[PDB]
């Protein structure tokens, strides 16, 4: 598969191209990098690289650098993810190994972001971007739908553990950890009533909070709800 | 249709690019542009993108920046005639008003090439090229005969009133929207007879000059020649 | 054909970015040339533009400027000589003239590389992609396979031959062009005997040098006997 | 096709025969082109021969040797110019450029024979026949009659354009030439009006001479004139 990491390669060059500040080969680069995505053929990185190509023109035409660059390193990170996919689908590779990878890139990503000074509520809609990505392209692998389903559900709780630790609530961080675990190794239904417990717990800090409520904790609080959905869903 | 306005906007950039002297950067630009261009799905606008990039990369290396800038113009005001046409026709646009607007960006591109110092000959061959473009263009839409050969008339006697003007025969002028006006709306046969007065004018006019005729007398002649005939097969 | 002049022009273009350092314009150049060449339609020479974008690529990446360089140069040649081919077969030229033709450019191809400073081995190897690559072209062109042998094995007795003249034997040079004239003029079986002579000369001459053979001699031992073999499977 | 180089060559003997005064040789000569031509296998070559055999024959015995040098001219023009259609044709050379080629070697055999002494009727007859042998040499092609039209157009008006430069009208040359760009572009209708506006002024350039109208106006009429037709069918 080294079309996809000469891809990537590329995707890092974009992303230098557009720091230093040539905008035309960054867009001669986008389309290169479309054609060698084209070339292997995996239809959601196509689909995603054509409209990469269309909004990062319109955003350096506007001055919007750091948008351009947060969606170049989405179509990166989005690359990767599916290499490191297939890499541990074709070696036998255990699904909670997987999950947990894809959680560590996933943070990393919003990490990275975060520095570059990308809003929170513009990286949730990356990520989740991402994560319909990855559901499709696990569904391709001919996975069924529980470890589909147990991998989304731990990369969003990551994220959430992530979000929680920046806030400072560390016994919730604690219980996700144990959610998280539950979910890992297969014990489902634990996993939801401890989810449904987090919950409650996460809407009684915000009561507490008021009406100056930080958005990373509805942010928490809608990723929390959603991988809850997911893990009933297992 | 954001797909063609990118487009234009990256001709624009090309011209941009030319006008500069990175001549690699313009050829890599046009191969993006076909790319767009075939994305979208106009054979047209296909074949007249793959003949630019080839004849543009010719002329720039012997050095003809002009002619390659006039070929760049050429199809950018193509591409943006098919988008009015598009637009004024899904909209219900009478045929009247889209033909006086194909007249006038057919009469704008004539001045600007004029002003970068292409000859008249050129012009009028690049404005009947992209008026076979038109002709395509419209009866892909599925328009009959009658209105596509309206228009057609129309732009190329806004074309011959541009000439007129350039050489101070008001009065031929005058009759010249006369009949534009006759053929706007409708009145076929009578714009017809009018036709054949001013070219029996015209050529009293050439007869009148003698061997000193200027060239925009007999591209104006032609020009009203074909003009009429397509009245006529209105 | 002037579709495969314009891809040999952007080719010596490559070659000369490549020397002046812009690496991201000369993989954007390679695309382009790959989208030509698919434009085109010939199969060898599209595998080949691909393959070369991506090990182009990844040598630029490393620090491998002859490499690249010296891939190019291969691309250019194949390319060259399939219009060089197609020239000759649809002119009715003889098969003599197209193998001197084939023989000299492969020649030329092989002195540019050493001034570069490719080593021999790689020269032979890239040498023998060409030929493969012109095996293919021909068989296209419905050219039975007796033609096709003598002319591969003219250009590969061309090479031998200069790799003589630099050793300096020029008795078994001119057994070389008699060989090569006997091929020329259909005369099969006595060429295969002579060559059968070379062969023992030359082993007798690195049976003299003992252990200190230089590679040049090796490499003309293997390309004589590759071309008496296609000498007698004429 | 190097039997129809043998045969010029031969051609080219037969004139010079012709001029020093061997009758017999000249006679065996034009029997060796006829059987030379018979082999090859063009019909209109092979009639042509035979009649030019027994014609010169003819006029030898009378004595008229400017007659039969100019028919034996004629012949060599035809072979010659069969051969270079053919090699136009096999090349995918434009048409363009082949007519601009046929115009030129009708014009410089024009001019030869004028320098030899024969009128300007027994030319123009000379070239018409040349000119319907070339018309069925490129119907054998699988030409469509649009280019076979558009060639024999550009020749007669480069014959006339010709005698208009001997005339010493400078006007009606420029016309003639914008006339034969439009033809050659593709542009028909332009074309025709252009030509008919052109015969209008030779009319009345001939109604100006009177009654002492050189027969160079009136062969340039009928040229103009069986043009513009050729140019309608086109
Ligand atoms: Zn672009
Ligand atoms: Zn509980
Ligand atoms: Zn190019
Ligand atoms: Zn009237
Ligand atoms: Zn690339
Ligand atoms: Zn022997
Ligand atoms: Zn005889
Ligand atoms: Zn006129």
């Amino acid at each position: 598969m080294e079309k996809l990491e000469v891809a990537v390669e590329h995707l890092k060059e974009a992303i230098e191209l557009i720091e230093k500040g040539e905008y035309v080969k960054a867009d001669l680069i986008l389309t290169d990098i479309l054609r060698l995505l084209e070339e292997e053929g995996v239809k959601s990185l196509i689909k995603q690289a054509k409209e990469l190509h269309i909004e990062v023109f319109k955003l350096l035409k506007e001055g919007e650098y750091k948008e351009a660059k947060a969606l170049v390193e989405a179509l990166r990170v989005s690359v990767e993810l599916y290499i490191l996919i297939k890499r541990g689908v074709r070696e036998g590779r255990p699904i909670e190994e997987i999950a947990r990878e894809v959680g560590r890139k996933l943070v990393e990503l919003a990490k990275r972001l975060e520095k570059e000074g990308i809003s929170w509520e513009e990286i949730i809609e990356l990520i989740e971007r991402i994560l319909e990505s990855i559901r499709e392209i696990l569904k391709e692998e001919g996975l069924p739908e529980s470890e589909i389903n147990r991998i989304l559900a731990v990369s969003i709780l990551e994220v959430a553990k992530y979000l929680l630790e920046k806030l400072g609530f560390d016994y919730l961080v604690e219980l996700l950890d144990r959610a998280i675990e539950y979910i890992l190794k297969g014990r489902s239904e634990l996993a939801v009533h401890l989810l449904d417990d987090i919950i409650r717990r996460v809407h009684e800090e915000i009561e507490r909070y008021g009406d100056d409520v930080p958005e990373e904790l509805l942010l928490l609080d809608l990723l929390v709800q959603k991988a809850r959905d997911l893990a009933a869903r297992i």
